[PDB]
């Protein structure tokens, strides 16, 4: 992809975070292949001197003892010397990977989790705004977390991000509203976080803990740790924690439709361990948002249609009520443009251009009539910045930095343009967006950039987004010309 951050590989660090054991298996016999060189944490004796031995060997009676539903549900409590573990199993490079790490303290976690699952499905929940949706989906995880500060981060077109929602205790300063470059998430973790929806960073400050061997011998490379929840991340993103003040942190994929939308972050400004269970009862929380939101567009969308359906309706009694099309079109001038959401519609049907709304002068119409016929877009054509494709219009965002056309003819130039205005905005970035990182003289070591303090930036000439809603409404305008 594109820069260095994306090279990265984050599955393929060969560490893991310090709170937790690792240790991979292979074979029918279940050799320790793979193992953490902290695993005297959970094993009596030093890890390098049961590489190679068969599992019942290597593991403690208590984890032995457990065997079978771990086996079967890939999960399980076991009560060590060192308290109680919760320990997980996946596959990974053809061996079998164990992981243990402290379990859940409070026996009432999960009817905790139930009350706050309440207030997220509840009857009629949403229901004033999906900002309140977002507010509330960032209360529940900070009221199952502890967190000090939790967010909603949505992904924009381009991949930066922005805050759209924020929970914090009192006197955690906040980023809601700001917006962050796209390699603040590079795009090798973006893909990650599609496929693992978790990921804990414990303690901030601590060092990982190296794996035994560096490589799984048979492949050459470090052991893949994709699925792991021991993870130790990448550096540079620990480097970035540490720049914000975090001292730990927890965010959760928002998974809508298929694809990455966003995510919940937690920050804390102590080291903060989660337990995997207390981890998976605020991935309901997220899932559950994920579903109000996807409902809650759904929604929209089909009101805005019959809203467009209406319309097209009372138009047509319009038409026929007496009068010419131009005439009643001139007077209905406010549902025509009401159809798409505009504000200026020129329609060429036939002779010079009827100009209804703020459109450009006639011969800006006459011009773009003229282009239009040259482009290929089957029926509908449309663009929310206008001057990146038709110089003549550039400066004209006035009246005309989005366009939305449709064919009335085959051949023959004919067609309705409802045009948009420009829709400034001025965004806070957290920090300078031209210097999104600090590299080192030649590019080889990165770090992340020192500063998250306000940086305003406006963006000009473009218009509101066509809505799905809006072209709908002008292809079957059509029909009625
Ligand atoms: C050149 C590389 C860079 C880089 C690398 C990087 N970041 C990663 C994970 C990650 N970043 C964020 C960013 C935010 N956290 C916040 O609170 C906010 C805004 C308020 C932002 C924008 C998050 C949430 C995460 C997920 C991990 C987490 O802490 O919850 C990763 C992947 C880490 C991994 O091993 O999975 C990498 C490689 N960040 C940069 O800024 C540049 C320099």
């Amino acid at each position: 992809d594109l820069s260095q951050c994306d090279r990265e590989p984050i599955h393929l660090l060969g560490g893991i975070q310090s709170h937790g054991v690792l240790l991979a298996f292979r074979g029918p016999d279940r050799l320790l292949e793979v193992v953490s060189a902290n695993a005297q944490a959970l094993l009596g004796r030093p890890p390098e001197t049961l590489l190679g031995q068969p599992v019942g060997r290597v593991l403690p009676a208590e984890v032995l003892a457990q065997w079978e539903p771990l086996v079967a549900r890939g999960s399980v409590r076991v009560v060590l010397p060192a308290g109680a573990y919760r320990a997980l199993l996946h596959e990974s490079d053809g061996l079998t990977v164990l992981e243990l790490e402290p379990a859940e303290l409070q026996p009432g976690m999960e009817e905790t989790a139930l009350e706050v699952v309440r207030r997220l499905v509840s009857p009629l929940a949403g229901v004033k705004g999906t900002q309140a949706l977002l507010q509330t989906a960032a209360d529940t995880v900070r009221a199952l977390t502890g967190f000090d500060r939790v967010m909603v981060y949505r992904f924009d077109a381009d991949w930066h991000g922005e805050v759209l929602a924020e929970s914090k205790r009192g006197g955690m300063d906040g980023f809601l509203g700001m917006h962050f470059p796209a390699t603040d998430i590079p795009v090798q973790a973006r893909a990650l976080y599609t496929r693992n929806p978790l990921r804990l960073i414990a303690d901030a400050r601590a060092r990982p803990v190296p794996l035994l061997p560096p490589v799984v011998p048979a492949l050459g490379r470090p052991l893949d740790l994709s699925n792991s929840a021991l993870r130790s991340v990448s550096p540079v993103h620990l480097e970035y924690l540490r720049n914000m003040g975090v001292g730990a942190s927890f965010s959760l994929s928002l998974l809508k439709e298929g694809v990455l939308w966003g995510l919940i972050a937690c920050t804390h400004l102590e080291p903060l361990h989660i337990s995997h269970e207390r981890r998976r009862a605020c991935e309901v929380l997220t899932q559950l948002l994920a579903l109000q939101l996807s409902a809650e567009e759904r929604a929209a969308e089909a009101s805005e249609d019959a809203h467009r359906a209406a319309l097209l309706g009372q138009l047509a009694t319009a038409m026929g009520e007496g009068g010419t099309l131009e005439e009643v079109l001139e007077k209905e001038s406010e549902r025509v443009l009401a159809l798409t959401g505009a504000a200026g519609v020129a329609l060429l049907l036939g002779e010079e251009p009827l100009l209804v709304g703020c459109t450009p002068a006639q011969d800006e119409v006459e011009a773009l009539v003229a282009w239009l016929a040259t482009q290929p877009f089957q029926t509908s054509f449309h663009t929310d910045r206008l001057g990146t494709v038709y110089p003549p219009l550039a400066a004209r965002a006035d009246v005309a930095a989005g366009i939305l056309a449709v064919r009335l003819a085959p051949a023959a130039a004919r067609f309705a343009i409802w045009f948009r205005p420009e829709v400034a905005r001025t965004i806070s970035w957290a920090g300078n967006p031209r210097k999104p990182a600090e590299p080192e003289p030649g590019h080889q070591r990165l770090h992340p950039r020192g500063s998250f303090q306000a940086w305003e930036e406006t963006v000009r000439d473009t218009s509101l987004p066509w809505k799905r809603a809006d072209l709908g409404a002008a292809e079957g305008f059509r029909g009625a010309l």
